[PDB]
Order: C-alpha cells, then sequence, then structure tokens
C-alpha cells in the first residue's frame, strides 16, 4: 500500500509524509463554502490485492494558520461529514486494486462571521490530514501524513 499526489509525490509503503499545495477560490463571502476536494490530490493502491485487503481512514485532521482562526469547517470522508478539526477517527475505506484509487476527502470551509480581509495567507500550512492505513493480513498500522499548503491568499470580502 502507498499513495501519491497529483504530482507524483509518493509516499511509499510504511508510511511517512508529503505536502500537498492547493489552488484556493481567491474569495469567499460570509456564507459560502471555500471546498478543498482532496479526491483530486491524494492517490492510493493496494500492493498485494491477490491475498490483501487493506483499509484506510482519516485518522485526524488538524487545522492551521487562517483556517485555524477563520474558519468553520467539516471534513467528508467517503461522502459522510464529520467535524474539522476532527474529533475522531472516520470508518474505513477498502482498497483491493493496484489501480490508483482516489483518497475520498474534502474540506468544507465556511468563514466565521468575525472574518474579513486576507483570510488564508499564500505559502501557509493549512491543514495537516492523516491517514491510517491497516490490512486484513498482518499488524501493519502505518501513517501517511498530508500537510496540505495554500498557493494563494483567499479573501472574505467584508
Ligand atoms: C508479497 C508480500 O508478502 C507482500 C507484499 N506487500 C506487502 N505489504 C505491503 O502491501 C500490503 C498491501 O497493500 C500492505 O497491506 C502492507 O501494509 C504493505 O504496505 S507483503
Amino acid at each position: 500500500f502507498a499513495c501519491k499526489t497529483a504530482n507524483g509525490t509518493a509516499i511509499p509503503i510504511g508510511g511517512g509524509s508529503a505536502n500537498v499545495y492547493v489552488n484556493l477560490a481567491p474569495v469567499v463571502n460570509v456564507g459560502q463554502n471555500l471546498v478543498v476536494d482532496l479526491s483530486t490530490q491524494i492517490f492510493c493502491h493496494n500492493d498485494y490485492p491477490e491475498t490483501i485487503t487493506d483499509y484506510v481512514t482519516l485518522q485526524r485532521g488538524s487545522a492551521y494558520g487562517g483556517v485555524l482562526s477563520n474558519f468553520s469547517g467539516t471534513v467528508k470522508y467517503s461522502g459522510s461529514s464529520y467535524p474539522f478539526p476532527t474529533t475522531s477517527e472516520t470508518p474505513r475505506v477498502v482498497y483491493n486494486s493496484r489501480t490508483d484509487k482516489p483518497w475520498p476527502v474534502a474540506l468544507y470551509l465556511t468563514p466565521v462571521s468575525s472574518a474579513g480581509g486576507v483570510a488564508i495567507k499564500a505559502g501557509s500550512l493549512i491543514a495537516v490530514l492523516i491517514l491510517r492505513q491497516t490490512n486484513n493480513y498482518n499488524s501493519d498500522d502505518f501513517q501517511f501524513v498530508w500537510n496540505i499548503y495554500a498557493n494563494n491568499d483567499v479573501v472574505v470580502p467584508t
């Protein structure tokens, strides 16, 4: 089991860390969602599906910088909604193919009423998301840590 980003940055068997740089809608009004769709950015696969079934959760999601201070967050994992920053590990999604499959995570970030002006700064860390991978075969329990960075400033109009 291993994963990669849309630009080919890999985290190999056994886990590890990678940075993911995302373009963000540059203007987001109070009452709208800023959507960070990681399912187009992070992909994973099973290396031995003949024998092993892989299980994958979002173990934790943490907010940083302007997302921590200026937004109210929800994460969707395989379509189901949970608070972000997270309060529990999600259910498991099965990976049973060598073909790359999206990691089905998206963040929905809506401005808090006090937000105004530059609410996220270009180049800043906005989230750390931990993918936890286990299987039905041995004791492997690995973390794939995704550090999510903003490519651009985001303004909440005033
Ligand atoms: C041939 C053989 O013994 C093995 C091949 N890969 C192994 N193991 C690797 O791939 C598995 C399937 O994605 C994962 O469950 C393991 O955690 C590990 O990533 S053991």
